[PDB]
């Protein structure tokens, strides 16, 4: 297939505020679906997550991108191709830890 589901969790999604990437802003009101697709027309990994049929993250993994947890139960990594930080809040450390495994994962795909 050109689009292949792999992992599908569940978080609130922030966005760093653009202007000082100091402060969290919520992209998403509910907490929403938050998964990882590969897509082989393309050759890459996506993680991918719509509120409603608005895609609020549709980050290609690369190489060198980085998950980074900051708290038991949220993490965040920095995109280019949309110019800034996502930040995920999930509802237990078992949740965060099991999605940044999976970023590692697709990230050595990547590479």
């Amino acid at each position: 297939m050109g689009e292949q589901p792999i992992f599908s969790t569940r978080a609130h999604v922030f966005q760093i505020d653009p202007n000082t990437k100091k402060n969290w802003v919520p992209t998403s009101k509910h907490a929403v679906t938050v998964s990882y697709f590969y897509d082989s027309t393309r050759n890459v990994y996506r993680i991918i997550s719509l509120d409603g049929s608005k895609a609020i993250i549709n980050s290609t993994i690369t190489p060198n991108m980085t998950f980074t947890k900051t708290s038991q139960k949220f993490g965040q990594w920095a995109d280019s191709r949309a110019n800034t930080v996502y930040g995920l809040g999930f509802s237990s450390e078992h949740h965060l830890s099991k999605f940044a495994e999976k970023f590692q994962e697709f990230k050595e795909a990547a590479r």
